[PDB]
């Protein structure tokens, strides 16, 4: 995949159909996602995998020049292991939500190697240490990408959400500046207001403002305008 | 006391009056403070220990339950090791201003001990050291919360402080995130605005935005205000 | 030269004309450049110097009392070395820009003792890592001051410069704490815009709050505004 992706658009790993519909829009990358868009069930999470394993094949085979990745689910939760063997060679990369430590890169890393799934890691900054670490964490040779998560982030620490984001402007710019000096792409926060683009033109721009050379969208419609802040 | 303390209400130390009318307002903690409330002078300090001292100690019994605090002066200040003499096992906490090292609170928290002085600390974060050591202090066993004092912080460094606070964004952001990964309660700023419940309404909800818990309470009636954003 | 500078006056190294106009306004600093000011071409370069030279000669003989300083490329440089040749013992010290470690400014130190030049240094921090290992650099001996460029630094990090400078803020206050924690002076950011002294007195005021003790000028009628907000 390219070094740089300005759209990062999500889909739900059990909705074969919304995964089908990704390519759509024309993002430069898309994330079938096993993680936050399935149920936290042993049920849901296993049930989830041959959909998305599926669904990710016939994507590519439809739409050869997406790049195509997988959402897994944290490294310490009991579902990490299966989801991997959800992943193929064909997959860009693999997103692995919550890092933490570069230890725990290393050890994504390592078990991919071992399931001969040698996938770049798209890192999930977004909780208290993975920002205090996001340095360590994107140094590890692996990883190519990360994206600040705003909203798990204040999850993590007890804070709340505003449209400005000056409560994640001391995150949003730490991730920004360990990126590059990891040579890591950073990926700007989702924005979850989806009735109004210049919500979305105003957040784009602050993150295009602090370095980040794309953005995470959560709708279709949220592509085309961070084109025209990315790239 | 409990792990989190919605609002922290003030009283100086060497007024044993205002010390009393300290549970109107029913905060879910008070300082009886030795330090900022009472003059620099040897003999205004010595002459404060004993009021504040008797104060203490019959509050405690009014209101048992109160998590009651007393605020001594710096560990490298003239008065610290006198102030320590004032203090009883009755008491919720200290509270230690200015701290700059978790070699510091460590030694604080040793002197506490041996004075047969079983009480955590409430660690003061308030100039520049302080914050950019914020982990380094608060991982210190015996620190259970600690305040980001932004008055201090900004006289530290040679700066100023503004409404929107914008110049100390970045060190009251790190301070929530440090407090976040050690498991220690953050406090809020002050507002020293004492007659607008505006200004505290916006300034209380940037700092739960960030991650604090509570906040210190300077009057009475900010402590109705805090209970509106912190809980 | 003071410990302390309001302000600092830039005049392009290959203008003898400009150069000899910077006393008029009176700054507390003036900064022949060798770098930005002058186009980067070998040519450019070695027609700047004896020009750098000999104009910062007849500077320090028409006003003996005022700080003259000569800003060098940067180290890594192809310029580096033969800027050296600029620099007199006379000088009140001398500028690099882009410094990104301690090893390196240990290094100009180094190379400057050589040359039997007590000058000491004014560190340019304008890059992602000037400002990640702001503390570092600033704690090497001869660094007596040091300068944050946000112009610099947003295209290091591939983002924008905006008026209110959010994209900024996290780089600036760090600048400004490591200052205060290593006892260097901290120079506030330049303003472009010249048409309007209300944009640069908002700007001067910012930096204030965060602890700057001066900012970098670059049109003589700043310095009289600088000092309205430094000092
Ligand atoms: O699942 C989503 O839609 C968005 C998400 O995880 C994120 O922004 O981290
Ligand atoms: O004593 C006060 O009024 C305020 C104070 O200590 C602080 O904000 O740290
Ligand atoms: O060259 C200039 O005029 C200003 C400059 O380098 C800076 O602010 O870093
Ligand atoms: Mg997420
Ligand atoms: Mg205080
Ligand atoms: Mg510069």
């Amino acid at each position: 995949p390219p070094a740089l992706l300005r759209s990062v658009l999500f889909a739900p790993g059990n909705r074969a159909d919304l995964i089908a519909k990704l390519p759509r829009s024309a993002p430069d990358a898309v994330v079938i996602d096993l993680e936050d868009a399935v149920p936290g069930t042993a049920e849901a999470k296993a049930a989830a995998r041959p959909v998305a394993h599926d669904a990710a094949r016939d994507l590519i085979a439809a739409a050869p020049h997406l790049a195509v990745f997988v959402r897994v689910n944290a490294l310490h939760s009991p579902y990490f292991e299966d989801d991997l063997s959800v992943l193929t060679p064909e997959l860009s990369g693999v997103v692995v939500p919550k890092l933490e430590m570069g230890a725990e890169a290393r050890q994504v890393a390592q078990m991919l190697q071992e399931r001969s799934l040698p996938l770049p890691i798209l890192a999930g900054l977004e909780t208290g240490a993975g920002v205090w670490n996001a340095r360590e964490i994107m140094e590890v040779p692996e990883v190519a990408w990360a994206y600040f998560g705003a909203e798990d982030y204040t999850t993590d620490l007890g804070g709340k959400r505003t449209p400005g984001g000056l409560e994640v402007l001391y995150a949003r710019s730490q991730v920004a500046l360990a990126a590059r000096l990891t040579g890591v792409a950073a990926l700007d926060i989702v924005v979850t207001a989806l009735n109004d683009p210049e919500t979305f033109r105003a957040d784009a721009e602050q993150g295009r403002a602090l370095g980040y050379s794309g953005k995470l969208c959560i709708h279709p419609a949220q592509v085309a305008l961070a084109h025209e802040y990315f790239g």
